[PDB]
């Protein structure tokens, strides 16, 4: 017997942002780091971490330029960048739909080691997340992101991490989709180690097959998600070297593979990846010749603004200067959107 | 630890004949009718069933006009008429793959009852397949095809149906798939009893869903399989109406939210339809204004032949007559592969 | 590959805790009743809710005479009771091991609805459990209880309901015994509609076998683990009257179908039973004669203190007299756990 | 829904049947060696293969002493064997339901190869095996006989593996429930490898949770079937030796965390080991001091029957001398049965 889990104008908002986001050309922003990794990130380039400097860093990054009105459909936010006011008066989430983006959060609350495996960790959040869903959506959030963690080593990922995290994921994604609120999907590989092509091509299928196998019991709308999964790459002790056109068929064959057409987009992790191989290789994904039903578009957090934190410097006279090379990187990546990019 | 199921080599023969089977226009006569099946279909036209009769009605089946060459792209056959010749001195065989059709074969040993359901059942015949298929791959039989029995009720299709029907068609295509035989999934849902759209749609994305994670996990390459869906119809004590542009929405929704994209084709039943119903249905399918990345064809058992059965009455001198029935369905049924139908 | 969860050391304490927990002739007293329940109940006898009022009426059930000192070997307590001193000067978990009791805690934090079912619910508290289980277990707390909700009605309990109950279990376990903590896993079905002892001896078998196949692929120390199920009885609605051997011999048989007797013991419910057949019930099924290979003892929280709550009334110098009532339910049920009960 | 796959009739001459099999004191004779695995052993001794030489060698093993009635209380047979009759006019199925005993059949059809595995198999034997159960049943035959194999490896052995082997054996079970045929359920898992107690241990306990899952799910009767499990030993290749106590208690710590006290008797194997240790480990497993609640005892294959047959020689008038072997063995396990032998 069939209870509806969600009315056909909540499928209908769902779908509406769900295709607002990845819309042709525009990609995600993920200003979503944390005070330690940004704390970390802070110290590389050597200034303190207050909420001050973080506030700027935002601010630099969301009050850029218009020229990347179409190439950032959304931007993910941290629980306090919500909270926070630019220095004209305007809240940044209101900074963000100005100019034509939707405001996301990063909703979940770390990982936990699992007890039995080796070094396998499951994610943590669960708890008060009606609540906290419907105050960000009273707040402007329209989507979430959740990142699962998984590792491929000597006997990893074994049943019981896929089978949790997909239970989790399919549960998060229950519980975003009640209160109307688009969840991405994010099923990160992690890229240690060292393994080929098709050893990571075998494990994102399997883990994307469970994935997707939850999504399907927990009555998931498929239409209003998104899914985050990272590039099939090899290792990166591995020694072989590979094209960009091998690492893009393994892509898309693994995706072709498992993921069905009625998901909305896939948006690519950068994932460890330099600055410019990461939009190579979204370029090489959207030139793949063969028929991708779906959004192929970038949600990238380091690769969009690791040239702008170098060129910042935590001196606010340069800061137009790190603006430019933010927004320099999200016209390549726009390209790198619609296979159009070149170096 | 991956150990390849194929060779490439294997995965690209399997893909070229799953290719070859569903090409745009093409799709499969259901010639597979077992002789209690075909002893009622000539109990209903009045002939008595003889080895004779059954070779000559296939015979008025095979050896049609050429008309119906870019038309029929592969043929099912029982495993008696594997080995019955024609009276020109070819074999079956032989005829099929003179005018290019594929030979495929009905492999499955019949319906057993699960015990501890309300009338569920699952399929029979996984024993020996590996020497039949490699038999029947040496007699020119390029494909096969398993037929799994769902109906829906009060509590039925319970998780213990799916779950045993799906875990049997995955060890076929495996088994199948080892020989160098491109297995069609049937998973069959009965239009009997009282159900709307809804009801319906659900069943079929639950069914399907569990078949395809079935699929993932006995390392099926889901390239060289063909899907054999039923379309999303109402029941037949079902009192509400609906016209085919819901049917083919139905249809269409239900199959895009599962099967992944690298499934080659996806052929329909006919499932009790009438001769034009199903057609007309088939041409709604391929009229949805939604982006469908693989191959929508016909897989028509009784739609095709039923006209042509009726207007043989079982004397040979009406032949031609009767051919020409069956051609003409089977050219409605390429137009109904194309969208281009109209009656 | 094995990867050991619990080191030797580990299993010997969570083992000697379970065996100290359900010891012969012992049971388990719930005093874990939250703010609302108990408000509920303090507004049944008609006085006010406060901190002080709370404490007087666990300070009643917790320093009650020396005779249950061989009838309650465990006690459940709230989060706000830990931190509660009695008059003396003595914090309650010291009052609990001053004359041979177990502290425990309920930990979980409610119920959440799941989306897409027909009323049913899931558990809540999975984040900072390992953090709040060594916080207990450096207070004093040995063991943990969390409780599942499960409801049979017409096509309920679903697949969805009891594999998310089954997977939040076995998570709760593996987390609660990494801190040496003894968990209580508790899959509660509710009593309430109109069903036969058939249909939830059927239910039964299903939630605790999905249960105990949850907890074996979350590598649980099954050891030191307590079972806490409902007895098999029928719905508050149904017309046919059973004898108490019926219930009995179905609540037997229903646990010996399941559950492995590496289990160290079974705390039934009271499960909105009456004071006096709970204790009946309990003497029938430790009666029953089949070979049982585990502790059958006792976890009532109303059906222990509901007369002494009753002959309370709110007013002090009734204390001894409302004690009187309590300990009187205690020496019962003490006889409830060895057979040798009789009214 | 609860529906019935079992009447409380079949129920009873079920439960009757399994209880008559392991009674306490006796165990299982298993003559069910095919043809190829008889035609290794009659070469080891240097004789042909001949129809009647495996009826003669069945018949010094069917038509010894009296001093084995209460030690052998089921035989399990060939399909061969069923229909062969004795010399003195009474086929074989009546020369052991003459003296106390009950016969059974080894019914499946050898193992297939999974594919995509390292070297796993499954088990094959599905199709007609409620034609083929009744009509045993007509032949005085009351129990069967599954084999599955698995091998402790690298990775093996995987999901896929453990998952199917436990499908296959409860699809077994359940038709010949339905036939009125207490199945015998075995999981063997191969010595072979170099791995220690705790590998195996792990494994065991693995495979039997999974095989108990899948037997809840298709609706088992429990109480009206065997299980056939491998002692918990160590590799062939493993240094590390082993006293006969910590493999007893491997096996009994292994049995207890997974086996339901609903199951009537534990059968344990062979499995490769020498004539006098298996009896030696079979009164070690009834000596542990660990509460066992079902019945232990022996279903020896070559470890009855080796003595016997080096004695033989292939030569008539050795026949007492050889039968008087196999008595002698039948003796001892007899006491292995009841923890009262020494060597």
């Amino acid at each position: 017997h069939s209870h509806p889990a969600l009315t056909p104008e909540q499928k209908k908002e769902l779908s509406d942002i769900a295709h607002r986001i990845v819309a042709p050309g525009k990609g995600i922003l993920a200003a979503d780091e944390s005070t330690g990794s940004i704390a970390k990130r802070l110290q590389s380039i050597g200034t303190e971490n207050t909420e001050e400097n973080r506030r700027f860093y935002r601010q630099l990054l969301l009050t850029a330029d218009d020229r990347v009105n179409p190439c950032i459909g959304g931007v993910i936010l941290f629980h306090e960048t919500l909270y926070q006011k630019a220095d004209d008066g305007r809240p940044f989430p209101q900074v963000i739909k100005s100019k034509g983006g939707v405001v996301g959060i990063k909703v979940d609350k770390g990982v936990v080691p699992l007890a039995g495996t080796n070094g396998e960790t499951t994610t943590q959040g669960l708890d008060g997340l009606s609540e906290r869903c419907a105050q960000y959506k009273k707040d402007g959030a329209d989507f979430a992101k959740w990142r699962c963690v998984l590792k491929i080593g000597e006997h990893t990922p074994s049943a019981l991490a896929i089978m949790e995290n997909a239970n989790v994921l399919a549960r998060y994604a229950s519980i975003c989709q009640q209160n109307g609120i688009v969840p991405i999907v994010e099923p990160e590989i992690l890229p240690d180690g060292d393994h080929d092509l098709k050893r990571c091509q075998y494990v994102t299928e399997k883990v994307l097959a469970a994935v997707y196998k939850a999504l399907s019991d927990h009555h998931i709308y498929l239409e209003g998600t998104l899914l985050k999964p990272n590039m099939v790459t090899p290792g990166h002790a591995c020694t072989q070297k590979y094209s960009h056109e091998e690492i893009a068929m393994a892509t898309v064959t693994a995706l072709r593979r498992t993921v069905p057409p009625a998901v909305t987009g896939v948006t690519f992790l950068s994932g460890g990846q330099s600055e410019e191989e990461a939009s190579i290789n979204l370029n090489a994904i959207n030139k793949c010749p063969l028929l991708k039903p779906w959004a192929l578009t970038f949600s990238y957090g380091r690769a969009l603004q690791a040239s702008a934190l170098k060129a910042w410097g935590g001196k606010k006279e340069n800061l137009k200067a790190a603006q430019e090379e933010y927004v320099k990187r999200a016209l390549a990546n726009s390209l790198a959107c619609q296979g159009k990019y070149t170096p």
